[PDB]
């Protein structure tokens, strides 16, 4: 069977597959190309994916999420002290290494990051199977450019306890570039800048690229920025119009919260393409049904400080290279949230008008640079 290209992202993840020169990019069974990093345990079941994420308001304390963030990291590390004060779900420690402790058929269980990880991988191996109609084996997987050995081994084991012979782990800007093609040898160096912007991470990489030889220039960005923090201030701003219309504050039900917030990263996403969406949300609190809507200006403003400081870490990636604007060659764009127009038009303004790399969606741009790569390895 054909080796395939995996994108493990922090919110979502993505497979895609080389195959007759042209690239797949395998959908799940709901039909969407790319599938949400969560995993969810039952007294029943353990439900991996959409299914998951289709029940996180009902299940929030065996819902689990984010585990890049934990992934060949240790408990004493300061990163997941200040992380784990927001996650529903339990992360023990255990003997230096963390792990996440959930309640699956009525009996305590806990797992390594590794461990959640690798269902995560089952599943795109699957959706990738069914797909090609026959068992997956050897596979490409991605992961930052600043992932230390620690992590990039977890990365690896993570692949192997699923089942999969991971031929390579190759960073995920690197893997961008290699989906437009901007790896072809034309005698000379050539600067790219990856601006990557997905549903909780922001990372900036500027990449020299001479004779197919790759050299991170330089990184920035920042961890905790990404398409969900958009949505938190869709959500504010929601519950404080439901206050004003129905006198009722809904901060406290968490479940109406979660359920809003849904409503929202779908509206959110619609107004990528029209400038106006609809919130219909059947018995939100009480039995008050919550039937609103927003526009792409309002949607914009509410993100505005938030969009225009994605700039700052670009002019740091830039300044810490010693490079200036028309030095770099090409821009491409990386993650789910760099298809806001308002996001796009910031960038190409910086960059006084420059042409950006987009026909490939963003958030598929990495999986669809690793089936190449894996292809070539096979
Ligand atoms: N049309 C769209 N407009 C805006 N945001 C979108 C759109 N389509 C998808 N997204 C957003 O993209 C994000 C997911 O991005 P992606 O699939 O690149 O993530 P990822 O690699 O998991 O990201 P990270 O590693 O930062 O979490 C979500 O915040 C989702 O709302």
């Amino acid at each position: 069977g054909p080796a395939v290209g995996i994108n493990l992202g922090t919110t979502y993840s993505c497979v895609g597959v080389f195959q007759h020169g042209k690239v797949e990019i395998i959908a799940n069974d709901q039909g969407n190309r790319t599938t949400p990093s969560y995993v969810a345990f039952t007294d029943t079941e353990r439900l991996i994916g959409d299914a998951a994420k289709n029940q996180v308001a009902m299940n929030p304390t065996n819902t689990v999420f984010d585990a890049k963030r934990l992934i060949g990291r240790r408990f004493d590390d300061a990163v997941v002290q200040s992380d784990m004060k927001h996650w529903p779900f339990m992360v023990v420690n255990d003997a230096g290494r963390p792990k996440v402790q959930v309640e699956y058929k009525g009996e305590t269980k806990s797992f390594y990051p590794e461990e959640v990880s690798s269902m995560v991988l089952t599943k795109m191996k699957e959706i990738a199977e069914a797909y090609l109609g026959k068992t997956v084996t050897n596979a490409v997987v991605t992961v930052p450019a600043y992932f230390n050995d620690s992590q990039r081994q977890a990365t690896k084991d993570a692949g192997t306890i699923a089942g999969l012979n991971v031929l390579r782990i190759i960073n995920e800007p690197t893997a961008a570039a290699i989906a437009y093609g901007l790896d072809k040898k034309v005698g000379a160096e050539r600067n790219v800048l990856i601006f990557d912007l997905g549903g909780g991470t922001f990372d900036v990489s500027i990449l020299t690229i001479e004779d197919g030889i790759f050299e991170v220039k330089s990184t920035a960005g920042d961890t905790h920025l990404g398409g969900e923090d958009f949505d938190n201030r869709m959500v504010n701003h929601f519950i404080a119009e439901f206050k004003r219309k129905h006198k009722k504050d809904i901060s406290e039900n968490k479940r109406a919260v979660r359920r809003l917030r849904t409503a929202c990263e779908r509206a959110k996403r619609t107004l990528s393409s029209s400038t106006q969406a609809s919130i219909e949300i059947d018995s939100l609190y009480e039995g008050i049904d919550f039937y609103t809507s927003i526009t792409r200006a309002r949607f914009e403003e509410l993100n505005a400080d938030l969009f225009r400081g994605t700039l700052d870490p670009v002019e740091k990636a830039l300044r810490d290279a010693k490079l200036d604007k028309s030095q770099i060659h090409d821009i491409v764009l990386v993650g789910g949230s760099t298809r806001i127009p308002k996001i796009q038009k910031l960038l190409q303004d910086f960059f006084n008008g420059k042409e950006l790399n987009k026909s490939i969606n963003p958030d598929e741009a990495v999986a669809y640079g690793a089936a190449v790569q894996a292809a070539i390895l096979s």
